[PDB]
DNA sequence: GTTTTTAGTTTATTGG
DNA sequence: TAATAAACTAAAAAC
């Protein structure tokens, strides 16, 4: 129950205050690592193999390994090349219809809950996005790194909010140069009908209530078992 | 290019041999941890706080820590209490229209292509999913873990390849507990009607070609210093 | 064997 | 004080 980001939407000169929230959280049980012999929590020490001594974090540096195994100590100015990391405002690039986006790149989502002082300007954007059904492709800065993200509105009955989903880059989808589907397809139309009623008998409507994390609940029962 | 697992979609009687591929492979640059005094790589080795002696992994146990900080001695039989890990087939539950699912739950995507020489069984389902235009929800199993996923098709011009996306559980979405947004705001229609074309001034169409990871390319340019 | 892929696990900022 | 990204181990299936 705590926000993550506190900035504004920098589309032109609009600057609506927004309180980004973590839309989803990993309810999956995260365990801990302990030593059964002596009941001791485990800690990792980073010790060089060749010499064998402990060091503080501040004396090491990032190193990119190429095919030949070269090591490069990245200079501070090279990392500081981006002026967008200095930026702390969501920059808006364009607006695209919601049906013109592909559902594969939607990686992680966050809420956009505004500040009540100027909520009138926020509700205008929300109602406009509900009207034109236009998704917004926005540059997103977070955790000192920049991710391409989308901005769109999802009704929740009582109140409408806009939601931000971080997409992968367009170069982050492998092109499937598959040769097996270039084979000529020979299907008699008599067979095509059978697949119809087979799926149609399995008809249903999306019911999120019925679905459960089957393993996680049975493992959670273990937690209550011991204590 | 190497596959991940080789099973087969198995609901009722249909059993189409399939070869799952990784749809997205993060090409973001990954770095090792290195310091100059050794001029070499770094290793993580595990020690006990109280003992102070290096211990092997094989004599350590899973532990869950509640608010009280109590231990949990995880055994093998209780971990094996769920036999879905033994399954190596994609189990299908139902089919749902593509418009009845919302795009938030998609987490990671995987491709689906046949393995056997006969591809008729694949193409039947592929053409079926492009006619009824309905998704399919599976009880996907992968890497001794079970995750809910869904089947749907992305026509790539020449092939009707269908893909699988792993969705989060319905309890994995936090409720929108904002009691401030329900406030009634009176908007003059003039503001909305002049904001209409204001938004439309920035209208465009999706052009993935011109979008790039600027930071990744600048950093890569730094790597090519050699 | 093989290097990829993937899930499990401290850990080190940073921002409410 | 809690969430997100670095970076490594540690299985662990395909062929």
């Amino acid at each position: 129950m705590r926000a993550i980001w506190t900035g504004s939407i920098a589309f032109g000169l609009v600057n609506v205050p927004v309180k980004v929230y973590s839309a989803t959280a990993d309810h999956d049980i995260r365990f801990h690592q302990v030593h059964a012999k002596d009941n001791g929590r485990i800690r990792y020490k980073r010790v060089c193999e060749a010499c064998g001594e402990v060091v503080d974090y501040r004396d090491l540096a990032r190193a990119y390994e190429s095919g030949d195994g070269q090591m490069v100590a990245i200079t501070d100015d090279d990392i500081a090349s981006l002026p967008e990391e200095r930026s702390r405002e969501i920059e808006v690039l364009e607006f695209v219809p919601a049906a013109d986006v592909d559902p594969m790149m939607f990686d992680r989502s966050y809420f956009l809950e505004p500040d009540s002082k100027s909520s009138k300007s926020y509700v205008l954007l929300a109602k406009t996005l509900a009207e034109t059904d236009r998704m917004a492709i926005v540059h997103f800065t977070l955790r000192n790194k920049t991710r391409l993200a989308a901005l769109r509105v999802k009704d929740f009955g009582k109140r409408e909010v806009m939601m931000v989903h971080t997409l992968l880059w367009p170069d982050e989808i492998r092109d499937p140069d598959f040769p097996v589907l270039d084979q000529k397809v020979e299907i008699k139309p008599a067979e095509l009908k059978m697949a119809g009623q087979v799926v149609d008998s399995m008809a249903d409507d999306f019911n999120p209530d019925r679905y459960h994390d089957t393993y996680q609940e049975q493992l959670q029962e273990l937690i209550d078992t011991k204590l």
